[PDB]
């Protein structure tokens, strides 16, 4: 049955969870959503386009202005995925959007992730918004948030987060991401490995590439941030990648909004997200982070060989992630393993993980593994908790955060 306006949002969301952009465009064109706010700013990129839109956000907050993001997945509400003014709405603005949504879509049908998207820019457009900031869901040239045209586009990086496969490389994940970039608009790449696909589909487009390394760079006691000759100076270090606020930096200088220095350094201060390497406790050190692929693991293995006693890893991860390879990463500061399934068949059971490894623990669930480790934990340990947004939204659950 569908469900209606006053209907609860967890009845919208099994709805939608049992259903080119010609078919989720022609809805928005009938409902007015494709300028929610009168500057849009839209971010692609494997790993980081969290942390880079929170950047953003925090920033242009503090500039005293009206900021909507939306990102996606979530943890543990699916409001997380709509923040308007740095917070959550409710439910019911959720279902109210969805009902619209439905009443106007008509006969065209619509992906959960479309029907989102159309939903979000629904929401952001009653706001009254300055700036939208958009997280690309997957790819970029064919995805929902790629209806509306941005004033910046941006890739945060490139990495492969699936298995091998034929035509399967860098150029190719590029070449889809590549796809939110417009002409005659700047196109900021905050990869410093960039492939060629992404120089093409710009060339092709007519976009203004402004490439980290080339256009603009930043350098690590505070740091610095650097664009031609002139450069911000002593930045204080956020609770992000650096390389993510830089590329928030490059989004906010090519959009030419008028920023001071009070606004850039409070953004800074306050830019965070749950859990991208977010620190819930100590004594011993407990650390929730969404890694899911290599490149997001190197970052983990990274930041961990600073904060210095064993790691502990709570891990699940979805089957059809290149789990070997975020693995042999994580192995490399990781001393002991707790494996975990994660649930549906989408879900690595315990096994497939502890197949890649040597001394790994397996357990019945994720929260299960956590306790554990908490509980074998040293005060001078780390547990870190990693691998999907799942294994981290269950611990979250556990800590009742």
């Amino acid at each position: 049955q569908t469900p209606q306006a006053t209907s609860p949002l967890a009845a919208w969301l099994c709805y939608l969870e049992h259903l080119g952009l010609e078919r989720v465009k022609q809805v928005a064109e009938r409902l007015d959503l494709l300028k929610p706010a009168p500057k849009i700013f839209t971010v692609a990129g494997t790993n980081g386009k969290g942390t880079t839109c929170c950047t953003l956000e925090a920033i242009l907050l503090a500039a005293g202005l009206r900021v909507g993001v939306y990102s996606s997945p979530h943890l543990l509400r699916y409001t997380e995925r709509v923040r308007i003014q740095g917070q959550e709405l409710s439910e019911a603005e959720h279902s109210h959007s969805f009902a619209q949504i439905e009443a106007g879509r008509g006969d065209i049908s619509l992906t959960y992730f479309e029907f989102g998207t159309l939903s979000a820019l629904q929401l952001f457009k009653q706001a009254k918004l300055d700036v939208v900031i958009l997280e690309v869901g997957l790819g970029g040239r064919l995805d929902a948030t790629n209806i509306v045209d941005s004033d910046v586009a941006a890739i945060t990086s490139i990495a492969l987060d699936h298995t091998d496969w034929l035509g399967y490389d860098r150029e190719s994940i590029g070449r889809e991401k590549a796809g939110v970039f417009r002409g005659g608009k700047p196109a900021v790449v905050g990869e410093p490995d960039m492939p060629q696909s992404i120089a093409d589909v710009a060339a092709e487009l007519g976009a203004q590439l402004y490439r980290r390394d080339v256009a603009w760079k930043f350098s690590q006691n505070g740091w610095h941030w650097q664009c031609g000759e002139r450069q911000l100076t002593g930045l204080p270090v956020p609770n992000v990648p650096l390389a993510n606020a830089a590329t928030a930096l490059a989004v906010l200088h090519y959009s030419e909004l008028p920023l001071s220095d009070e606004a850039i350094r409070q953004g800074l201060q306050a830019a965070s997200l749950p859990g991208r390497f977010q620190v819930v406790s100590e004594q011993p050190l407990l650390i929730l982070d969404v890694a899911h692929n290599p490149h997001a693991a190197r970052y983990l293995v990274n930041r961990l060989a600073q904060v210095i006693g064993k790691v502990r890893a709570v891990v699940g991860m979805l089957s059809d992630k290149d789990i070997a390879g975020t693995l042999a990463c994580l192995s490399e500061r990781v001393d002991e393993w707790y494996c975990a399934p994660l649930e549906g068949p989408r879900g690595a059971s315990a096994g497939q993980l502890a197949e890649h490894l040597v001394s790994a623990r397996q357990f019945s669930d994720v929260e299960t593994a956590w306790r554990q480790a908490m509980q074998d934990a040293d005060t001078q340990d780390v547990v870190i908790v990693c691998g999907s947004f799942h294994t981290v939204a269950h611990v979250m659950a556990a800590l009742h955060l």
